[PDB]
């Protein structure tokens, strides 16, 4: 009851390793749970360039995931996107908006990815995927999702110029530390609800956590809210942006905790 989508093609990344992150990701849970992923898109190396020269090398691969997606989207599985990064989304989120108009977005990121055309800095398409998808900006790939409907979770240290856009756009804001499980459950209601996760949300790991407040959330958070939110009303997953080279001691590190925090939602899926 799980279909696991996998992105394969360069969207805009400017890491090295998100798409040998992407693919080990995906190895592990068709592993863990004897699914085999639907791989898409064909890789190419990073680069620094503009959005609106990356944008459109990325139309192929967008194109097909939104078309993987749209058709998990309508049947009855949970849907699960394996992401080289964020910029992907600019595909699926304006299908979850229009499949589930009523659907909140939980968007867990350390960054608020609400810059648009004229206010980015550094001409980034992964700082530009909520804006694209709630419409701020043309992505060509459509938007529709309200941004009284998404709620960006665990951001912090945001832009002042970006924060105004995002307060003035209605897009809710509950940083790290106030991101317990209920806080997240009372933004979301009695919604259906997409999680979109970018690992830079994390707190970058500390073996004796005891005596320090974290800046970032802990996978012990996120596994909360995958704990909490109904298994009835989870309509998909994208994990994105794992940084991590392929067959890599650090990578084989990485996903076992993924699979700890999102085991609740997928377990449940899976029967
Ligand atoms: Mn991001
Ligand atoms: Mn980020």
């Amino acid at each position: 009851m799980i279909d696991l989508i996998v992105s394969q093609g360069r969207v805009a990344d400017r890491a090295a390793w998100m798409i040998e992150g992407a693919a080990r990701t995906a190895r592990a849970l068709e592993e863990r749970y004897g699914l085999k992923g639907h791989y898409v898109g064909e890789p190419a190396p990073h680069a620094d360039d503009d959005w609106s020269v990356a944008l459109p090398q990325a139309r192929e691969t967008l194109v097909a995931v939104r078309e993987a997606a749209t058709e998990s989207i309508k049947g009855d599985n949970l849907t699960v996107l394996v992401n080289n990064t964020c910029s992907v989304s600019l595909a699926t989120l304006p299908v979850v908006a229009r499949e589930h108009p009523d659907a909140v977005v939980l968007y867990i990121d350390g960054h608020g990815d609400f810059n648009t055309p004229e206010t980015t800095d550094t001409g980034y398409l992964g700082g530009m995927v909520l804006s694209g998808a709630c419409g701020l900006w043309d992505s060509g790939h459509g938007a529709g999702l309200r941004p009284e409907q998404a709620v960006l979770v665990g951001s912090r240290d945001i832009d002042e110029g970006e924060r105004e856009l995002i307060r003035k756009a209605g897009v809710r804001v509950i940083p790290p530390g106030e991101a317990t499980a209920q806080a997240v459950l009372d933004a979301v209601k009695d919604a259906p609800v997409w999680i979109h996760i970018d690992w830079d949300v994390l707190e970058p790991g500390s073996i004796p956590a005891d005596y320090t407040v974290p800046d970032g959330m802990l996978p012990a958070q996120i596994r909360a809210v995958f704990e909490a939110i109904p298994a009835e009303r989870l309509i998909g997953v994208e994990l994105a942006e794992l940084n991590a080279p392929a067959d890599s001691e650090r990578a084989e590190q990485a996903v076992a905790v993924i699979l700890d925090m999102v085991a609740p939602a997928f377990d449940a899926a899976a029967a």
